[PDB]
């Protein structure tokens, strides 16, 4: 029996590690994906083997990210509850695909992960494994171990010879998140010195720093004039954005599983593109399409945050912001200056920014108000 | 014959005083408004009179202005296309609804305001006041007159004894904003020293500033433990938010009647309320209740940028956002910092946030019964 | 331990109640609510004594049912993927309801029902129980027992002395539901004689029936003339439209649990009602009101039926629904004939519609309308250059 | 001057021609789109020349009709205001469309239709005419001209020497609609012997008949076995649904224009296409698809109403269609009787439905971990109501 592990290189999935081969008897496959954690993966698939791995696979997959799963969420504006970027969220559906994509290929029936049993991950990384391959086997030992505390897992590594080393994190070529701990009190204002990706806006330039994005059918193509691959733009927006503190979130947010949690975002290269798109398609899109589009935005953003990426009904809107998407071509102008992100122009080769007189401007008002004098003078 | 006319005090409104007179041969009766727009309404009062009013009417509805549109508003959550807090919309159906009101007091047959014959304005004015009296008449002179030109407007001003004088703005208690002119060009930035409401980010305090806001019902009661009535708290806002240079806009909006406008907002009180409202929700409000409650939201913001405010459709809508909002209970605490409003913190009596009901083993069959229709495709797909 | 299980009077519930004092060996309070399925309640009430319950509560909850539960849904336009008018869905939220005041009447722990665990009912009377008592317990033997088969149930059920006998059936005062057996094939049209509360349009009448319903404040209140309590009313409705054979209705829905089901309802009243009410809507509505309650009437529909009646969110739109719906005061005449109801006429106090803007505004306001309405795509197109 | 006329064949047309010579001194080119009204268009056509046009065309326009607008219509599930299916609506833009194009090439100044001044239709052939030629000129002899009452555009006609003769008509391959006279008053039953489509209920068959109709692709493709043309599968269905009666709506729908409106429908054809397509969809379409599908049919139904055909809202919602529509292959099986449609039957090769899944993977228990996550948000708020 073979069993393809997410392996991420920490504590947990070392230790998860061995209990698969302990519990199923089986030769475990390691896999790592480089999404921007910024983190040698391959120090990570050594570990694998170290830790008893029959195989380590690490690929850079931050391209791939960027390109099929950050950018086709951004077209459609997916902004989850006001705030949230979706920065884990986008990313789950593609480490599940490579998980059952190298299950196939090594002949794996069980594919794992170190999700917590109570949280979001697992349902995100099930629901597109379930998705891809149906008949695909799932371990998630958080479900199915007895450990009763931290305690006695540091034990159980140190009796493995797994290395042992407050809040936790999730970081990706989009954004950082922080949750747990200091953070688990909402009236608690985040800890200094907690951000990782982003300067401290009292720390940021004294000096406003310009920069403009192109946009060329609804992705960005090029930053300040220089065309950029969609991981290298990421990239480069995220240095920009983070050294003037840009891109910082904190919400209380409405959990798929559990109840509420609060957490806490950088999003840095991905809240100037936000900024930046809607600066383009305010020149760009018809209003009405626009006005459709917003309305539905939300709905794919709770889609995303659920962990329905590979569902048909995601993939039905993704038709209709890509339809719109297209349209989206010009240039957006920003202004970065300590934590705040400014749009200071626009422009566009198909701008629809500046065909009838006053007398027009009457007949239209008395049409639209006939229903309502009627309504007026019924109401008697 | 006797019309009533939204009567601003400057140049135009003063014109269309006189041409108002002549043209219907009948008597005006001038009101104005105080809104928040930073100037006496006391004087406009009386340059009616001098300008030949039958009758001037001066009204402080700052309060009502706050509580009866602004508040209701707010409380849906409403942004028109991604930033526009609304600030000139939510203004202009309480002015029509005092035209309405004078004009019935006063047994004028007729009202009249000054917005130009090709823009957005004259829809709200005029939408409000036909919903609020359907037999009342409206005289816009800019869709009436023989006016050709600015030049004409002023020797026509001096020859009846009115006084004469790079963008256009508007204020009220909401907002201030700023069109046309240099802004015309949606690649430059606007211009500096153009803010009026709100301080420069590069010469805001360089320490933060933390805020408290108390939302009793959905709509906010307290600032910093200090109670204050609607028009004194939106005041009280835009000084600590206008510190710190919180709350500007740069779009280019889509109009009901024409085409595109590149208009730049001021709102330092509404944004900070925009973010403490939110972050007091995040633990009064239910999940699935946010979430249907925000897809309503644009249609609710365009509703009134259009001015259907006295519209069956905003009312019905209206009932649900105010369902929604009487569970808004609790206090936002925010950090004001060189043009940024940050939610640093949010409590509540009835918080549904419980940092702490189900097993891992439910977590599981959860995730089977989600994922059935979508491996049933699968398989289907073959 | 004391719990209380929805016995209907049925096998299944009577197995139920037998399982339930062997497996946890503790006293059952059987309840059986009238619901209208034309069925006596006391013999279920006296059947559940004799099976063994400790104690049988039989309640009248007609009135209830159609006042708190069918109403205030029919307001909404509640329609669940095109035409299940939600039968059997409004019910169970009401009988868990009761279930849950009778437990906590009686020092009960725990509530039990006979809903399989392939269904929506588990999830509508669950989901109501914990949100009306959070702490309540809930038992659903369908999901933890060891039957394998019906066979092993009648056998069972003879162990204990219990009354035994192609589809099976739900039944109120809305509807009648089939599903199952030969029901199961999608391409098999249901048998002939299967339908119950409607007569076979072809052996209906030959001449057409023409009915009037008069709603005062979104709800109707009289037929033909004559004042009905709302449980009356849709008794008559029922009546009426049933002599008809109208409202059947043959779907393959998608439950929440995940998978299609093939399923057939008749709705003589309800169908009428739906009809009868749009049609005073029609006359009685704004455009715009009545343009985004039919976009929100959906989501409410699948609300109801996955089980979420008393949820915030279902709240939260009825609140929308019934601020509409204040409005609908009128008229409708209606023609049955066959199978079909056909709207024939409607009138309304507050009508909104006058034959003269038909037979204030002219020609020369529409131009401007249009100029105004056009601007856009006049520069899309432009631009489009 | 050269002025593009949308020539019906009727009085009203016939005396706009003359208007619109004697008034502009215009060369006026009729057009007569045959899209299923059932008239000998050629005979419209000899007639205006006969009325004075200096060019009149006419051309079939059914395929075009039901394949680029009638079927892209149906697959968004279209419905207004619960009970219309569009029958005017789509067929408004076909017309204009062609307007535009023949004033292109005859080098034409100008368009001009008939429309009144107080109707939707005027706003539905400019929009479009507007969208596919923002330069255009268009005449509406309604709003323009002093006539005031029948009884004088009879006088007029008369004069010139057109010929002249309860309720307003207008047929095309989906429907007839009927609108006015003692249609007015929305307490009073149609007249006995309006409907002309369509067979009266109690005069149908009195045996019931069975249809089946092909869906490949979210459009049909054949009836009863036998593959049709967009137009003639439409025909075929109006013949077969007709004989029994079905499709008859009679509704006060709301106008963009004026107020509200007594209108009376039959669309025979139609009806079956509608409850066939979502008996296929039952099968075919994703649960969350199909409602997210559901609440966006509205809103496309008043774009198509308003006359918003050729709009980008339009067409970024028809992406959306297009796109769950594919999925939409399969048979559907329908029973006629005394104008009633019941679906009996239906299958589909790709069909979601598997009776495993409801007979007594797929296990009980997980429903139960279902349940209570689910249910967790209600018990932490009714725990806080304490
Ligand atoms: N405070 C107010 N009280 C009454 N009417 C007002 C007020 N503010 C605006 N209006 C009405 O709205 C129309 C004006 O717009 P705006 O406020 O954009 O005008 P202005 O051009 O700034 O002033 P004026 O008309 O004196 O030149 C006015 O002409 C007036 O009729
Ligand atoms: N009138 C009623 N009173 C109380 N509970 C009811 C009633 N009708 C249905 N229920 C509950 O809903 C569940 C039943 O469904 P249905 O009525 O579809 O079941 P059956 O399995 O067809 O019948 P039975 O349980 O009587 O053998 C029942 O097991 C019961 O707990
Ligand atoms: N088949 C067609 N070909 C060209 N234009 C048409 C056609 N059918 C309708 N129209 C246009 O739509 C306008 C008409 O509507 P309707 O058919 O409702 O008009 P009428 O005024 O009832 O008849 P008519 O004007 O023909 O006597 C017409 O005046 C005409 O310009
Ligand atoms: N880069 C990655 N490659 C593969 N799987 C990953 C990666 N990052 C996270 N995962 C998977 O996502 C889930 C984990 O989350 P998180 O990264 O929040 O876990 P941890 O508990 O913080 O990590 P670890 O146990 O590996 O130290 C599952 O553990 C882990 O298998």
């Amino acid at each position: 029996m073979k069993i393809v592990l997410a392996y991420s290189g920490g504590l947990d999935t070392s230790i998860i590690l061995k209990w698969l081969k302990e519990t199923y008897r089986a030769e475990v496959i390691a896999f790592t994906a480089d999404i921007g954690q910024g983190e040698e993966v391959e120090e990570a698939r050594e570990k694998a083997l170290r830790t008893g791995a029959s195989k380590a696979i690490a690929l850079d997959l931050k391209e791939e990210f960027v390109r099929d799963f950050v950018f086709p969420m951004m077209r459609a504006g997916a902004v989850y509850e006001g705030y949230y970027l979706l920065g884990t969220s986008i990313a789950r559906p593609l480490i599940a695909k490579h998980l059952v994509r190298i299950a196939e290929e090594e002949g794996a029936e069980a594919i794992a992960h170190g999700a917590t049993g109570k949280g979001n991950d697992q349902v995100r990384f099930e629901l597109t494994a379930y998705a891809l391959k149906p008949d695909i086997k799932v371990i998630a030992p958080w479900r199915e171990w007895s450990f009763q505390g931290r305690k006695e897992m540091i034990a159980y590594a140190e009796a493995h010879g797994i290395p042992v080393p407050p809040y936790s994190m999730d970081a990706n070529l989009l954004h950082i998140s922080y949750e747990g701990g200091v953070l688990e009190d909402p009236w608690a204002e985040p800890p200094k010195g907690m951000f990782r990706m982003t300067q401290d806006p009292e720390e940021a330039p004294d000096a406003p720093e310009y920069v403009e994005v192109e946009f060329f059918e609804g992705d960005p193509v090029a930053v300040n004039g220089e065309r950029l691959s969609p991981a290298a733009l990421l990239q480069r927006l995220n240095e920009i954005g983070g050294r003037h503190g840009v891109g910082r979130v904190d919400i209380v947010e409405n959990r798929f599983v559990g109840m509420k949690s609060r957490g806490v975002y950088e999003t840095p290269g991905g809240t100037i593109l936000y900024h930046a798109r809607r600066a383009v398609e305010s020149l760009t899109l018809d209003r009405e399409v626009l006005h459709q589009r917003d309305m539905l935005s939300p709905k794919y953003a709770e889609l995303v945050y659920y962990g329905f990426w590979y569902a048909p009904e995601r993939e039905a809107l993704q038709a209709y912001f890509d339809h719109v998407a297209r349209s989206v071509t010009g240039v957006a102008r920003l202004k970065l200056y300590k934590g705040n992100v400014y749009v200071v122009g626009r422009k566009a080769p198909k701008s629809l920014y500046r065909g009838y007189d006053q007398k027009d401007a009457e007949g239209f008002i008395k049409i639209q108000a006939l229903r309502l004098r009627v309504r007026a003078l019924v109401e008697r």
